């Protein structure tokens, strides 16, 4: 079923030079690079003989770089291999083409092969020959330098000699890319100047530089400034854009007040792009909350000024005040909001809004992968990709959780200071969480209106305990701070 | 197994026009779309090319439109991929036939393509052809015009590359719809602005306005009234379109008779359409508490009352006057009910028939997806579609739940105040609903008639604790407002 | 549904020579391998005789080498059994051609068999037949020279008579692609020689004379001296290769500045190249970090220092003082890590960047192979893969865990002493790491940034206890030793 190799003399074959590449005709000789002319058409042929010569298999491209399979194209298939009997070092190439490259600047003197199937079959092509590679000192993987590329590299050196892989810098797509640009130089540096220099996919260049630079200069560095109370400034220095704010209190105990103030502040007075989750109300609710709370008033609870506002077109005038500077933006469904289906649109604000801050109110609604017996593991789940997603972006991400009933004392409502173990879900969000603000407060007491804030985290400063005090204004419902 | 390439010379082919569906000759040549004949045999062959011009597959239908596929019908299979290397915008249809629309249009002259297996394997296909879709800087997905097409608009998006995804809106059914009716002014239009998003629906509202200002005006609107007492009113305000009401007590001791006199008083004095959804009884006995309920009698309590009513001819008098302005609406089952066999129907009521308040008695009848330890899941499954459902129709959901026997000192029957934690501790349908009411009563003390009504949550109003008290009239089987305060 | 036993006379039956494989018409006839045709085919037949010559089965393959057995093919099928009644040694390869190989240059006397079902059955044919093969001195196998051929080989000393297994190690594929190319004179060497057999053969030492040699002399235990407090050091003299050191305290105090002084110390003042693993803070963060510990400064919380050293370039020329040695590698995801494959990333350093520390930050980032509950096991499973690893390849292995928190008293950042019951995880963490470092402060008393530092296991030295205190300078960030004693 499989094509037959193509017979040298049998379609017009010839040793031309890759002018279009940078191979002359002497390297094409010795390498076993023809150019065939069946059909009129100009296929271009790669010998795979074996250890006698015999060819095996060919790989055949043409003008439009379509593929074309001869022979028995076996998992062993290495361009090349027949030219070399061991030695110190071997250069392994990803295409024909740039294995035409390495032996071009190195006048055909030095051992290169080349991957027969492309860089999917890397490890198991690496993996056929680790007998053959393993008869060379050092093992020169030259693969492109692309996304694709440097995973055929990881995925080639884990079934390779171990301490004999070898991997060359490009500042082009490939080798025949440097070729063709000026860069000889840094392609004859594996051979003829450089040497170490393997291991990529953990990112580390140490010279990197410039991504730092870019975050020092770039990111806001105190974001912005919590508000309604100081002494969570002096304790947290406000918020960064890659960490994630953990809020909790009781229930209804202002968790939602408190957050929906960061919200309106921030993408008020220091206009930044908020995003809202509500995924427990509606978003015109939502709206109406910060269209009062802008308003220092309780829109929600009066339906008078809900009815006063309407009768005159008011809405216009607090709403173009508000939203008018276009910086909130929400989600809208209460439909189940699946975890792959609620990241993916964290993340559409973020990138394709534009939003420097995302808010994700109540967590303990996963509605995902229903089966997994314990959702003490889906949240785990859910914090890790949560974290992942606001850092590797660099937005700021303020998220509420609840609290364990303790069911061991006064609880939460009747005082209790909430501590570490209180929180909603396992151990991940004690970890993940890089700044926790809890809200305390004695509803059935003397002083139900105020609230205490204490710091449980702070990775950035590590400064914990009592910030300060708060009072929820009945009136403007905002948390004015407190005394004391 | 497939069928051989059909070869244009050799079935009679010719390049004609498709005057029943508004194409010309000139754009049949240009796409690869050709007739075939062969003993009057009617096909049209949509030609599959590579990038460089060779037939890969065909999709060939006839008179009656059905369907024939030849030669390798890929994923990646693109309708006139052929005919474009990168470009500025790329019109992406659903069948050939648009495709041959946007085409005639543009006289043939900017990127359309077409796909290959119609509308479902729309996410197949796409996400097989990103490579070549991101050499574009916009991508104009010009599905068809219904409930299928516009689930495909939806998988489209998802792996397709963003920011550049953008989707056209027709008045008609598809775009050679429109384009034989008059409306190739909308087609054009839409194929250089459109600039969708295709989001969930975030804002989307220019920023927020559109649906704040629609709901606002015309906002609740549905906020009702609580009725057989007042304080509970004077604490939540009552329920919302969107909210979703807990109600609970100790096992029978007026949860089913609580709720059902806000049904009925909503449904007659301020004529709103309220749905029934009794699970653990048949439509037949709700009707009668209904109709006892509303005139002031214990209807059941009485075989002598019903067969008054019936010799009489006062039924149909009572029947007339609480059904008759076509409000109450009930559905039967009974046969364990499925989760997805409830909703669906559930939102029949709000949608179909139009109500503006959906009850549902006894949520612990769950039975769906048998096999899983612990339906302490599917309480909570249950409860988040259930408060879903809810607010994207803007329905007032009024659910009735049981709790479990405490067995740590006197049980709720003999007095007991009801916390948060004592329903199921770790609930879902605490997070879920948004205001919860519970009834407590002592029915082994000087007053089991005397009804306790705590407000136990209220996201709207914050307001809890005790609302006021009630009395089980076992006359008129109502409850009648109370004068108490221990 | 077994195919019947091809009878040669009646199949054009013929005892030919493999031209293409190096075997004569004189040895086909010896082992029973024949030449069957009909239809355009040339089959080549194994006849799987017993002890009385019968064919029991047959094992037939044609052009493409497609497998077809024939008869009863019994777990003991040994092709070439009925041949040998005993002798001095056996040859047992892997399929019938290389059978056909090694008797050939020995004019077919000296006992060869092939397994009757390849290499994967290797374990169960050996085990069936071990009452057959026990009737010689030694047992020759020569199997395949490949990745899947060592494994059949690998299971033999499992299943084999103990004491006469022998492996073949041959230059090529298997026997036959020795035969042809060259090399018949490495077959013969290893039919009546090699010996060793087989597995992890620690035994018996003495050839570990020079490595031990070397081990000692080249790492005098590879890097050691901790620094910010003697007495750390003189507890466990440091760190060694193949060692794992534990830090850590109550979640949210420190541990972090701590390692990161020593990844900064042991990366400048004694230049080893270390790698980092912060799955908690991107390589800029951590950078940053580095930057102003290394200049002595807390370069995170001072917004007016960040903007300094960027507008009078001091900012690179802090950089190119620290990292300008190219000593400091480290990784960055974020995107939830795994297992596989990151633990391969872990194993491929080493090696490739000559790291001669790696620090992993945090030891509970699971999600990985989710679905098996409790990850109590992860954590045990990826402790003995790290230590692997780190001892494997001789690099030290410094990683900070957490610790449960107690709820049974005053809880960690109050004071109370760490123990190694304290440490999350069940325990293996106690038990493959060798060192075990641990800080305590209260941070809610007069001395907060006081931090005591506790030995609870040092493999190398024995010697557990409290080492020494240390103070937080707010100032430098840094851990100072102090003069403290409770």
């Amino acid at each position: 079923m499989t094509y037959n190799v193509w017979n040298f003399g049998e379609s017009n074959g010839r040793y031309s030079a890759l002018t279009a590449r940078g191979i002359s005709k002497e390297t094409c000789q010795k390498a076993g690079y023809w150019i065939a002319k069946v059909d009129g058409v100009m296929y271009q042929v790669a010998d795979y003989r074996d250890q006698n010569g015999n060819i095996v298999s060919q790989k055949v491209r043409d003008k439009d770089k379509n593929f074309k399979t001869t022979g028995s194209h076996k998992s062993d298939a290495l361009f090349g291999k027949h030219l070399w009997n061991g030695g110190k070092k071997i250069v392994v190439t990803e295409g024909e083409i740039d294995m035409l490259t390495v032996m071009e600047l190195q006048d055909c003197k030095y051992p290169v092969v080349s991957l027969g199937h492309g860089a999917s079959a890397a490890k198991k092509t690496c993996a056929a020959n680790y007998e053959y590679f393993d008869q060379f000192e050092q093992i020169i993987l030259m693969f492109d330098m692309d996304e694709a590329g440097r995973k055929a590299v990881e995925e080639a050196a884990q079934v390779l000699p171990a301490g004999k892989v070898r991997v060359a810098v490009l500042p082009c797509k490939d080798a025949n890319e440097c070729h063709l640009n000026g860069h000889d130089r840094e392609i004859m540096e594996q051979v003829w100047n450089a040497g170490p220099w393997i291991p990529d996919g953990v990112v580390s260049a140490l010279s990197l530089r410039e991504r730092i630079r870019e975050h020092l200069s770039s990111e806001e560095s105190v974001g912005l400034l919590f508000s309604g109370c100081t002494g969570i400034n002096d304790k947290t220095l406000g918020a960064r854009g890659g960490e994630v704010i953990m809020v909790t209190s009781g229930s209804g105990m202002g968790k939602s007040t408190f957050v929906r103030q960061q919200a309106l502040q921030w993408g008020t007075a220091m206009g930044k792009k908020v995003g809202l989750a509500m995924l427990e109300e509606s978003v015109e609710e939502t709206a109406e909350d910060l269209i009062g709370l802008h308003n220092r008033v309780r829109l929600r609870q009066s339906d008078s000024l809900k009815r006063e506002i309407i009768e005159n077109g008011k809405f216009d005038q607090w709403f173009d005040e508000l939203f008018g500077n276009d910086t909130f933006h929400l989600y809208d469904s209460f439909a189940e909001a699946e975890t792959d289906r609620l990241l993916a649109k964290l993340a559409y604000m973020r990138s394709g809004l534009g939003c420097d801050v995302i808010i994700l109110d109540h967590i303990s609604i996963v509605v995902s992968a229903s089966g997994e017996s314990d959702e003490r593991k889906m949240i785990d789940n859910l914090m890790t990709k949560l974290k992942g997603f606001a850092k590797s972006t660099g937005v700021v991400l303020v998220v509420i959780c609840h609290l364990k009933n303790p069911d061991k004392g006064k609880a939460h409502e009747e005082g209790r200071p909430v501590s570490i173990t209180d929180l909603r879900g396992s151990g991940a969000l004690r970890q993940l969480s890089d700044t926790i603000i809890a809200l305390e407060r004695n509803q059935q007491g003397d002083m139900p209106n105020l609230v205490l804030v204490r710091i449980l985290k702070c990775r950035f400063t590590g400064d914990t305990g009592i910030a300060g005090y708060m009072e929820y204004n009945k009136e403007t419902g905002w948390l004015e701070p407190s005394s004391y």
